[PDB]
């Protein structure tokens, strides 16, 4: 019942995305679909998953260049690690890269546009409790 959200974002993005999200923490908790959740959102630079938040072409190349990283990494010592990809507000390319990123990694796509939509928060944050819950 405490997951622990790694948030990995360029130029502040994490941050952001972190502070958006405990500010709606209720007694130092969160309600979704009628549950509460203990989460600790924790966002970096260079039960757990990670969010990964880009808005641009440099971000989401950072997320794919750390996911790299992690990846060889990860080959020296994974496949079930939680990630959600969050695309926060041409677009189009965007989505397009991100989505085969997302695929690449089959985790959701999610895009967020009160600097970051609520409900769209809350899939992402669906999306990745169901993958953790999954992996049990």
């Amino acid at each position: 019942d405490k997951v622990n959200l790694f948030i990995l974002g360029k130029d502040g993005l994490a941050q952001e995305l972190a502070n958006e999200i405990r500010t709606q923490s209720t007694d130092d908790e969160y309600a979704l679909d009628g549950k509460i959740y203990e989460l600790d959102l924790r966002p970096v630079d260079a039960p757990h998953g990670c969010f990964c938040v880009f808005n641009s072409i440099e971000s989401l190349s950072f997320i794919g260049e750390f996911i790299g990283k992690i990846r060889t990494e990860a080959s020296q010592i994974m496949a079930n690690l939680p990630f959600t990809l969050i695309l926060a507000n041409n677009l189009p390319i965007l989505r397009h890269q991100g989505q085969q990123l997302a695929n690449k990694l089959q985790c959701p796509f999610v895009d967020v546009p009160r600097k970051f939509n609520e409900t769209q928060i809350k899939q992402a944050l669906r999306g990745v409790l169901e993958s953790v819950k999954h992996n049990l």
